[PDB]
Parts: structure tokens; C-alpha cells; sequence
């Protein structure tokens, strides 16, 4: 019934040295070709196959081989023949087209990075002449063509800086309630728009990792500029009845980023508060009430253990929420450095792709919040660093400490005041 190996390449029968399965099918692993047979396989259908394997194909396979795969798997050379044309033929057809469809509509960015990848494809679909396969192809091009042309939230909150001073805005001068919407808005849209491919095979901390994931660098270097921002307001502020204020206006910060689920933001002003810089600032929180010291003890516990804490509280709470990066980052190296890679190893990029999708759940259901541009603008310009280097900018920052709070043998000097304007927190109600 099947074809020879000259002539089709997919005819080798599956073995042990090619195609390895599981217990009871799931396949654990095998060659490229076998993979791609069983993505495209005439007996059944296997769409979590093709969501794995589309989302992490890119670890073991490219995306010019992919294209060249899955066309050369298409391109097949009466009691049988009429059969051969219906049992193999037909059905291996529409499981490419299939693929097809999976690979535009979700995993367009390998096409807008190629040209030279969405041409071939455009031609490879306008050869397909069948008969069934017209309205799969009326698909694909119909999601070709879309993506080439691609209640009522509360008051915003004031506080000194009136409304267009985008010059004067500040962590003190800005409304603590409107800081954390705005953040929130802005690590929402960062977190959205990481693409789980941005995570397979470690693929941001090897050499190309600002074109194949510019979405988790973009993601990442933000939490460092705010926190760093966070622990730069809080050392360069001598006075010492002045820090107490920037802390704590940082834990109403806080404080809104735990009612907006924002567990980036959380664990950014933990990351921040448990810093070598302000970690050893014994002087300044004596002076912070205890009901703030309680907010930052537990949310402090959400990072103890492996985050364990953080990941209880994430399986209870609904929609709009923003996840934290760093605990899935790391169960990711691990796996993908604890199990293989040939035996290839699929099994391994499946476990991969299961963490993705658990991070990736959150990425739909946007924030009942308004976009203020001014202050959208500030904290997209936040550059804390300078010209400095992050090792040299953090050992600033802990000088900076052992200048504002002498160790124990110096005694502690009094500093004169840099901010102008009163002190007092507005509040942390709308
Ligand atoms: C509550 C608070 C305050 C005050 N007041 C002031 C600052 C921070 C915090 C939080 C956010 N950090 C922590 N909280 N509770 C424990 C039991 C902690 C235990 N260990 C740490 N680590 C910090 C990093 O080096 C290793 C030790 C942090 C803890």
C-alpha cells in the first residue's frame, strides 16, 4: 500500500531507531522526519501534538527546514490505488493544511521575521488544487491576510503633581494609588506579550536572544529598572524622616499591587526591600508602622520555599492578574537541563511547553484600568542605571548605604531634607 524510500522518505516503518513512545499514542522520541509523520498522521487526529510541538519545534528544527518538511510530506508520489488516494493521501493532506493553520494563526512572528518563509508558504498553499482541502486553504489565507493588515474603569488618582506636569512627577508626588495602576497597565502589556517560544531551549540567554525573545528581555530589564529605581530613591534619600516616608509610600505601593494581583509588582518591592542596600536599613524601619511591617513580611513569604507560597495563592484568585516570571524561568533550566536531549529527545520539550502554558493562561483578560500616557511615559523612561554599569551601579548603592546608616561602630549622622513638598501619604482608598 505505502510507497518506497526513494520515492517518499516517510515509508521507513516505525522502530527503535526511529520513533519512541510511552506507556499507555504519546511519543517520548524519535527523528525529525518520524516527528513529522506523526504530526501529519492519517489514522487520527493529534491537535496537543501540534500545539507542542509548533510552540517548541523550534529547539531541534528550523523554521526554513520546517516549511521544506512539511511540503515535501505533502507532496505523496484501482481496489488500491482509489484507496491509496483516500487512505493516505486525502488524510496526510488535510493533517499539513491542518499544521498550517496552527502555525499562522498562533505562531506568526517566525513569518514577520522571514520573508523570504511567508513567500514560500503563500506559494505552497496557492499549488494546493484539491477538492476537500479548499476551505483549509480559504483559512490560511484568510489568517495570512489578517495578520499582515494587524464596564467602566474608576477616577484617575492626584496627588502634587497636577495633571500634564509630566516634569514634576516623582514617587512622593504622584498618587501611590495611580503609580501601581499605571505599573500594572504597563507590566500587564510586557507580560501579555510574551510569546511561549520566548522560553524553549533557554533561547534568551544564548547569542541570538534579542530576536527570538525580544518579548522576556523587554520583561525582564524592566523589573530590574524599577526595582533598581525602588532601591535608588530609597539610598539617595539621606534624611532620615525622609526614607522612612519613601518606604513606606513604597509598601502603598505595595499594598495596591496585592489588590490588583500584580505579583510582579510584588515581588519587585520585595526584590527591592530584600536588597543588600536597604536590607540593612535597621534605622529607617523602626520608624514604619507595624501594619505596613506585616504587608511586607507576607509578601515576603510568597518567596519562600520555591515560591510555593506565590503559587497557591495564583491557583485562587481569578482573571486579572499579573504572574511572576522568575519561579517559572527557573523550573524551566532545570528540567531542560535535567532530562536530555537525544535519546531526540521530544519528551523534554513537552515538559518544557507544559510549564509555558501555565504562565500563559493569564494572558488574555486585560485590566478594568485607563491608560494615563504622561504617567505611562515617566515610568517607561525610568533609567536608574545611567551611564553605569549594573555591577558598578549596585555597588553605589550599597556605599550610599553605608553612608546614610554607618555601620555599628560610627554613630549616625543627620542628613538636611531634599524634598520641598509635604510628606504626608494621600492615601491608599480610591
Ligand atoms: C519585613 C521586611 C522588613 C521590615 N520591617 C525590611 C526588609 C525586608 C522585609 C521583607 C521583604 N523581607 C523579609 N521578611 N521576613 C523575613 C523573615 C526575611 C528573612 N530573610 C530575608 N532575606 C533578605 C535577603 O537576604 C537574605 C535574608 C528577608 C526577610
Amino acid at each position: 500500500r505505502l510507497p518506497s524510500a526513494d520515492v517518499y522518505r516517510f515509508a521507513e516503518p516505525d522502530s527503535e531507531e526511529n520513533i519512541i513512545f510511552e506507556e499507555n499514542p504519546i511519543i517520548k522520541a524519535g527523528t525529525v522526519i518520524k516527528l513529522i509523520e506523526r504530526l501529519t498522521y492519517h489514522m487520527y487526529a493529534d491537535p496537543n501534538f501540534v500545539r507542542t510541538f509548533l510552540t517548541t519545534y523550534r529547539s531541534f528544527c528550523k523554521p526554513q527546514e520546517l516549511l521544506s518538511l512539511i511540503i515535501e510530506r505533502f507532496e505523496i508520489p484501482s481496489a488500491e490505488l482509489k484507496r491509496f488516494r483516500k487512505e493516505y493521501i486525502q488524510p496526510v493532506q488535510l493533517r499539513v493544511l491542518n499544521v498550517c493553520r496552527h502555525w499562522v494563526e498562533h505562531h506568526f512572528y517566525d513569518f514577520e521575521r522571514d520573508a523570504y518563509l511567508l513567500q514560500r508558504m503563500e506559494e505552497f498553499i496557492g499549488t494546493v488544487r484539491g477538492k476537500a482541502m479548499k476551505k483549509w486553504v480559504e483559512s490560511i489565507t484568510k489568517i495570512i491576510q489578517r495578520k499582515k493588515i494587524a464596564s467602566s474603569p474608576p477616577t484617575v488618582e492626584w496627588h502634587i503633581s497636577r495633571p500634564g506636569h509630566i516634569e514634576t512627577f516623582d514617587l512622593l508626588t504622584l498618587h501611590p494609588i495611580e503609580i501601581a495602576r499605571q505599573l500594572t497597565l504597563l507590566e500587564s502589556d510586557l507580560y501579555r506579550a510574551v510569546q511561549p517560544s520566548e522560553l524553549v531551549g533557554s533561547v534568551w540567554t544564548k547569542e541570538d536572544k534579542e530576536i527570538n525573545s525580544p518579548n522576556l528581555l523587554k520583561m525582564i530589564r524592566h523589573t530590574t529598572n524599577l526595582t533598581l529605581w525602588f532601591e535608588k530613591c530609597i539610598v539617595e534619600t539621606e534624611n532620615l524622616e525622609e526614607r522612612v516616608a519613601v518606604v513606606s509610600r513604597i509598601i502603598e505601593i505595595l499594598q495596591v499591587f496585592q489588590e490588583l494581583n500584580n505579583f510582579n509588582g510584588v515581588l519587585e518591592v520585595v526584590s527591592a526591600m530584600n536588597s543588600s542596600p536597604v536590607y540593612r536599613l535597621d534605622h529607617t524601619f523602626e520608624q514604619i508602622p507595624s501594619r505596613q511591617k506585616k504587608i511586607l513580611e507576607e509578601a515576603h513569604e510568597l518567596s519562600e520555599d520555591h515560591y510555593k507560597k506565590y503559587l497557591a495563592k495564583l491557583r485562587s484568585i481569578n482573571p486579572p492578574c499579573v504572574p511572576f516570571f522568575g519561579i517559572y524561568l527557573t523550573n524551566i533550566l532545570k528540567t531542560e537541563e535535567g532530562n536530555p536531549e537525544v535519546l531526540i529527545n521530544f519528551s523534554k520539550r513537552r515538559k518544557v511547553a507544559e510549564i509555558t502554558g501555565e504562565i500563559q493562561q493569564y494572558q488574555n483578560q486585560p485590566y478594568c484600568l485607563r491608560v494615563e500616557s504622561d504617567i505611562k511615559r515617566f515610568f517607561e523612561n525610568l533609567n536608574p542605571m545611567g551611564n553605569s554599569m549594573e555591577k558598578e551601579f549596585t555597588d553605589y548603592l550599597f556605599n550610599k548605604s553605608l553612608e546614610i546608616e554607618p555601620r555599628n561602630p560610627k554613630p549616625l549622622p543627620r542628613f538636611p531634607k531634599k524634598y520641598s513638598y509635604p510628606l504626608k501619604s494621600p492615601g491608599v482608598r480610591p
